[PDB]
């Protein structure tokens, strides 16, 4: 895999757009176009920036944030600017929050599984993301196109074998994906009710706690979600299987290409009796499903 060699002088560093695992993300201008720059803040980040460089140099997929190139003085990654910001901000950010549909929710998850299945298909060795969560998922094309960034606060999406220090596989990303599917359908932060620190989430998840069940969730979606959540990573489906299932389910989710443009004030969490109400509405799914089946 190859990457551009860029002069920091060619970059017009604009405002800070966020902060990740290491470094800082700024909006910037490079070769008349808009970019996202992840600059180095401390000498300790060098090993991570280099590993991210060699990894992202071989990665080319529509659902993965494109790394245009890099600077080596100072060390900085020049990427495509995801104008729609993070999925976390769309779901849980500052008001006004956008309205979104069951079709957007399923589409975002399909697209995330498409990018992760590409990473897992990597030869000679599969690439594991290890930090799949809404802050690391970015949106473009009016909030309709999802792109994964920052390959590995995260305890709520972490597979129990990972924090157990156990030998884990690409099945840890499948667990995180299952949590994200619950999170987009409910528009709730997973394990928000469990007060911090992280060890309290880890203890609960390690003991079998999973997000509450969704009232009126279609049985095929419920089965997929809970299989992804399995304690035993060998019982979880592969990403290739999630892609196929999610692809087939989209026939009952039209409208995923509709940009996010509507204001939303639905933004009120009802209650918790072991079961939560979905934020999205499955009425149209059930209707479209009946036409095909009976
Ligand atoms: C991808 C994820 C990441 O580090 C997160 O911490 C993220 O939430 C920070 C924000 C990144 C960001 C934000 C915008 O618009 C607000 C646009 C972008 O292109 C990016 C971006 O590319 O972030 C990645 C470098 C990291």
């Amino acid at each position: 895999g190859s990457l551009h060699m860029i002069d920091y002088k060619e970059i017009e560093v604009e405002e800070v757009v966020g902060r990740g695992a290491f470094g800082v993300v700024c909006k910037a201008k490079w070769r008349a176009k808009d970019v996202a720059i992840k600059q180095i803040e401390s000498e300790s980040e060098r090993k991570a920036f280099i590993v991210e460089l060699r990894q992202l140099s071989r990665v080319n997929h529509p659902n993965i944030v494109k790394l245009y190139g890099a600077c080596l003085n100072p060390v900085c990654l020049v990427m495509e600017y995801a104008e729609g910001g993070s999925l976390y901000n769309v779901l849980h950010g500052a008001e006004p929050l956008p309205y979104y549909t069951a079709a957007h929710a399923m589409s975002w998850c399909l697209q995330c599984s498409q990018g992760v299945a590409y990473l897992h298909s990597m030869q000679p060795k599969a690439l594991i993301h290890r930090d799949l969560k809404p802050p690391n998922l970015l949106l473009v094309a009016g909030g309709t196109v999802l792109k994964i960034c920052d390959f590995g606060g995260s305890a709520a999406w972490m597979a129990p074998e990972v924090f157990e220090g156990s030998n884990y596989s690409e099945k840890c990303d499948v667990f995180s994906w299952g949590i994200i599917l619950w999170e987009v359908i409910t528009r709730r932060k997973p394990f928000d009710e469990i007060g911090g620190p992280a060890f309290r989430i880890m203890w609960a998840v390690h003991n079998g706690t999973r997000p509450p069940l969704i009232k009126n969730l279609p049985k095929p979606i419920e089965s997929l979600m809970t299989r992804c959540w399995s304690k035993d990573p060998s019982q979880r489906p592969s990403m290739e299987e999630i892609v196929k299932i999610m692809t087939h389910l989209m026939r009952y989710f039209p409208g995923a290409d509709e940009p996010l443009q509507y204001p939303c004030q639905h933004s009120l969490p009802p209650g918790e009796d072991g079961r939560v109400e979905p934020y999205v509405d499955f009425a149209e799914f059930y209707r479209l499903w009946s036409v095909d089946h009976g």
